[PDB]
């Protein structure tokens, strides 16, 4: 299970409970979601994701309970380009989730091109930190970098303007309260700059009872490193 | 991960993070470690174990840290006989552990007949609740029911006399403090009857850095059900 929690203050190379997909790998005590060359420089056309191995009991039909969960994490992005792409996302999906074919670039390793905006063809809740918004390729995006809440589609149900800061760690707290059904996101930079966004969603109508949680990132023609520095997660089933 | 915790207040049939070995299975929101017939009565010659799927980081060579952990669980034993056997044990072992051949009866599903008392051939720390001690077959046991701490051998390094109460739940708290290296066990029945046993052990010289935790039980010619009712576990790597 009814309750599960784990904490990664750092990510040593000796990992046993992380499922690595695509190009994701551990380097220098952090998870590099997207591929980097020998000099640690980012490269184009790469997708990578990690998931915690144990499944999370998100809700329970029989007992009418839904989990209260919190995910705290920090990441940094770096690129020599003026338009580093494409972004990193914290996501919740069915346990057998894998990288969809062609999900690179602006699809952040979460959606397949053909059904990216078909809400009835997907089962995913994600919080994206999207740094690439060219209106000719990322037609679904607002015209500025943003934090978005994605529910079964790459076209966010809600976005707020966000500032990308090269090489600076962003600390994020994502919380879900089953009583109000509010998914809240609060992100801060070390100088105190803060971003907040909330959305009401009944997770029971979007995801199965058991899910896996993790992160995904991708780079298309433009690129940047997507470094996950720390992560703690806790979930507990509660009556509603 | 550095920290991990999980809680099972009960055991619904829909499990995803438990590894079942032998005859162990879920029945009536509890784990029945040993086989039972259609009427739910215990049968002879059965072994069953469960392990939590995520691996626990017990100690870290690079940082010189060792985990502080706590395991709380409750179980009950019942048998038509008056000489129910053989017992249940909470154990910690390498992640790939499996039921050894011939480990039924008094070996509790934890040791192989030929190496049961050879400390150099095993890697396991267990806390046993042993109800059968006939000296012809269980030659290593004290002559009475007991709780024992087992370190690489079925012959406990430390035991305390214990009372088996048919059908009554025993609440147990097992704690390991890396500062003192004390593995402490406290068991209590609902009326307040308490049993305590402890032993100093350097887990680093007995087990690998990553392990799995779980329970094991067995019945040889004599039998009883070994019902695990609830289980909570928490571990945190600490500097000492
Ligand atoms: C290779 C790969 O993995 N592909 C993914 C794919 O990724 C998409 C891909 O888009 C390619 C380009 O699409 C359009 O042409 C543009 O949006 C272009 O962006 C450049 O041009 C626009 C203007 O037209 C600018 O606004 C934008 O900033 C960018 O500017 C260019 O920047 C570079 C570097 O600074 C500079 O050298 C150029 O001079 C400059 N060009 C111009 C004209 O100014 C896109 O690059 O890559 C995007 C970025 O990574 C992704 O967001 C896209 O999704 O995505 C599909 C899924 O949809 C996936 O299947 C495929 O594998
Ligand atoms: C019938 C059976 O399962 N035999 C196992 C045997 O059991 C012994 C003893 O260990 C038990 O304590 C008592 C009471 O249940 O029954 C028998 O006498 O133990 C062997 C291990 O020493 C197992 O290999 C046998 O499978
Ligand atoms: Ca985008
Ligand atoms: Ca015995
Ligand atoms: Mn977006
Ligand atoms: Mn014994």
């Amino acid at each position: 299970q009814d309750s599960l929690s784990f904490g990664f203050p750092t990510f040593p190379s000796d990992q046993k409970n992380l499922i690595f997909q695509g190009d994701a790998q551990i380097k220098n005590n952090a998870v590099q979601l997207t591929k980097t060359d020998s000099n640690g420089n980012p490269v184009a056309s790469t997708v990578g994701r990690i998931l915690f191995s144990a499944q999370v009991h998100l809700w329970e039909k029989s007992s009418s309970r839904v989990a209260n969960f919190q995910s705290q994490f920090s990441f940094s992005l770096k690129s020599p380009l003026s338009n580093g792409a494409d972004g990193i996302a914290f996501f919740i999906a069915p346990p057998d989730t894998t990288i969809p074919s062609g999900s690179g670039g602006g699809l952040l390793g979460l959606f397949a091109p053909g059904t990216a905006q078909n809400t009835s063809a997907n089962q995913v809740i994600a919080v994206e930190f999207d740094t690439f918004y060219a209106q000719d390729s990322n037609t679904w995006d607002p015209n500025y970098p943003h934090i978005g809440i994605d529910v079964n589609s790459i076209r966010s149900v809600k976005t707020v303007k966000w500032d990308r800061r090269d090489g600076q760690s962003l600390n994020v707290l994502v919380t879900f309260n089953p009583s109000t059904r509010n998914l809240d996101v609060v992100a801060t930079y070390s100088d105190g700059t803060r971003y907040e966004v909330s959305y009401e969603v009944d997770v029971r109508s979007v995801l199965p009872e058991w899910v896996r949680v993790g992160f995904s990132a991708a780079s298309g023609e433009q690129y940047q490193t997507h470094t996950l520095e720390s992560w703690s997660f806790t979930s507990t089933l509660l009556y509603t």
